[PDB]
């Protein structure tokens, strides 16, 4: 009883951290805020990737202007990490477990070359104008505004061409995808390059509705389903024993617990379970 990809849920505003979720690294160090071009300048677009399954990469949008000189890095990653953005945490004075998974966009002056070039890639995708950068900056707020959360996981069928697609994820990649989709809409040409992005895959047939925070956890709720979500995320968090509880919820019984949009979903498991691709999704057009 669904269309075949939920939906990633937005949200009218981006809520404060609580202050239980601190960062060990802080968050966007060295962000400017986004500055406005003249509308004639002319802006190079950069393709950035670089390591973080040995192909795990993350992915950045580089701009230079001719006008102002200076070049800058956009990204969009986890406040607090992939671990806090991928597994809750437990605390005991609490019946559901708490997430960390908000993540953002982030702007700051300069392009570090070596840092993308080295065991990455550097390659200008297209050339926009300033009235064009401007109007992707708007959107970019609104974005950031809105999608709050950070989700690791794309949910599929099949590895195969065609298998049909349960949950996208909500990551660096995403967001790299959707800005070059906002350009093509102004009207931006992009070359014609070989773009390939990484992709965590979960294979599992067609996922089950379980329920929000409060239809789980708490009074009115599943006490026996709530224990077991619980004993299904407890090991992925502070070994050889959370190994084994892990590749036995996970292979053997073929089980995942999914929290997507703030609920929780169940995956049974199928075909390679866990692949990390690095797959060609073409620039727009
Ligand atoms: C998108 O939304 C996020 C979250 O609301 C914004 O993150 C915040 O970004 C600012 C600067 O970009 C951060 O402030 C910085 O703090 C460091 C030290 O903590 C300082 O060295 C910098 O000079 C700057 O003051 C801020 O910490 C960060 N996080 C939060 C929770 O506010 C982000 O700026 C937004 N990006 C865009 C493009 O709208
Ligand atoms: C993931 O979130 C946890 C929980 O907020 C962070 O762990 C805390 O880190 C602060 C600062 O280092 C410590 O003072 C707290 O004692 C930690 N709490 C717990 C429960 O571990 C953790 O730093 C986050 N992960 C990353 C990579 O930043
Ligand atoms: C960005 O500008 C710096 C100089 O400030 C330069 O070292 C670097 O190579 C530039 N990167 C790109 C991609 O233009
Ligand atoms: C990019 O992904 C495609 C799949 O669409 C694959 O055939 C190709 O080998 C990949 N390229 C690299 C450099 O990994």
């Amino acid at each position: 009883r669904r269309h075949w990809p939920v939906p990633y849920k937005r949200f009218d505003f981006r809520p404060k951290p609580d202050p239980y979720c601190q960062a060990k690294y802080t968050f966007c160090p060295t962000g400017s805020p986004i500055p406005v071009m003249e509308g004639d300048d002319d802006i190079e677009v950069f393709r950035l990737q670089a390591p973080v399954h040995l192909k795990i990469m993350h992915d950045a949008i580089g701009f230079r202007s001719t006008l102002t000189g200076k070049n800058y890095t956009m990204e969009w990653y986890e406040l607090f990490q992939l671990g806090n953005c991928t597994f809750p945490h437990l605390r005991p004075e609490m019946d559901a477990p708490f997430w960390c998974n908000q993540g953002a966009a982030c702007f700051f002056e300069g392009i570090d070359d070596v840092h993308w070039k080295e065991n990455g890639t550097l390659v200008q995708v297209a050339t926009i104008s300033g009235n064009m950068f401007n109007q992707m900056a708007k959107w970019v707020k609104q974005d950031n505004e809105t999608g709050i959360y950070y989700e690791t996981w794309n949910v599929k069928a099949s590895p195969e061409k065609g298998a049909e697609t349960w949950f996208d994820s909500y990551d660096c990649s995403k967001f790299v995808l959707r800005t070059f989709n906002k350009l093509a809409e102004f009207g931006a040409e992009f070359k014609n390059i070989e773009t390939n992005y990484t992709r965590i895959f979960l294979y599992s047939g067609e996922p089950t509705y379980l329920g929000n925070e409060t239809s789980v956890f708490g009074p009115t709720g599943n006490k026996t389903l709530g224990l077991a979500i619980k004993r299904f995320y407890y090991p992925f968090k502070p070994f050889l024993l959370s190994l084994l509880q892990i590749f036995d919820a996970v292979i053997v019984h073929k089980q995942f617990y999914l929290f997507y949009n703030f609920e929780y979903w169940f995956l049974p498991m199928k075909f390679p379970f866990i692949k990390i691709t690095y797959e060609e999704i073409p620039l727009p057009i």
